[PDB]
């Protein structure tokens, strides 16, 4: 049974829930996502920005299925096209709104990536993506407008790859947490 989640506390509750099995449907956890009005008071201690780059602050390590966080835009600021690690990947937007790029996984020819779509990712909606749709790019193109986003990683992973738009060569990149559990970690 999927309840609206009343508060994020609400929220995190009905996501330990869904991912208590091996296997998760993930219509329904997008659907939950999207359910939760997003409540800047409930995720404030959360929305730690860096002036430079956009950041990724843990809330949540779903004991051991998921990685819960919260991911801190800048105007102008955005990502490398990137893959998922073959895990499952949410992305609510809590405030804001980001441009998402779809691409192709590129052929072994150093060719230029072409894109496969674009749209933007509207506050509170909830995307999905795994890498068998394909990589993507995500950008806060807003010049006035910071975005935050709520994002959910299942299985947790701890690199990923990041892809060269001009040649479609990729280089591994590890993840690291701007913060966890409201804690600055440098
Ligand atoms: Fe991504």
């Amino acid at each position: 049974e999927l309840l609206k989640p009343r508060t994020l506390a609400d929220l995190i509750r009905i996501l330990h829930e869904l991912f208590a099995g091996d296997e998760v449907n993930v219509e329904e956890v997008q659907a939950v996502l999207e359910a939760y009005e997003s409540n800047p008071a409930e995720w404030a201690l959360y929305a730690k920005f860096d002036q430079y780059r956009y950041t990724e602050n843990l809330v949540d390590q779903g004991n051991g299925k998921f990685n819960l966080m919260i991911l801190c835009w800048g105007e102008g600021h955005g990502s490398s096209i990137h893959d998922h690690t073959d895990s499952h990947c949410f992305l609510k937007l809590l405030q804001g709104n980001l441009k998402e790029t779809l691409f192709d996984w590129p052929d072994k020819k150093s060719n230029e990536m072409i894109k496969k779509s674009e749209r933007t990712l509207r506050e509170n909606q909830c995307a999905y993506i795994n890498d068998s749709i394909g990589l993507h790019r995500v950008e806060n193109v807003s010049h006035t407008e910071p975005a935050v986003s709520l994002h959910l990683y299942s299985p947790p992973f701890d690199t990923c790859h990041a892809f060269d738009q001009r040649t479609g060569h990729k280089n591994k990149v590890t993840m690291t947490f701007h913060s966890k559990f409201g804690i600055r970690t440098p």
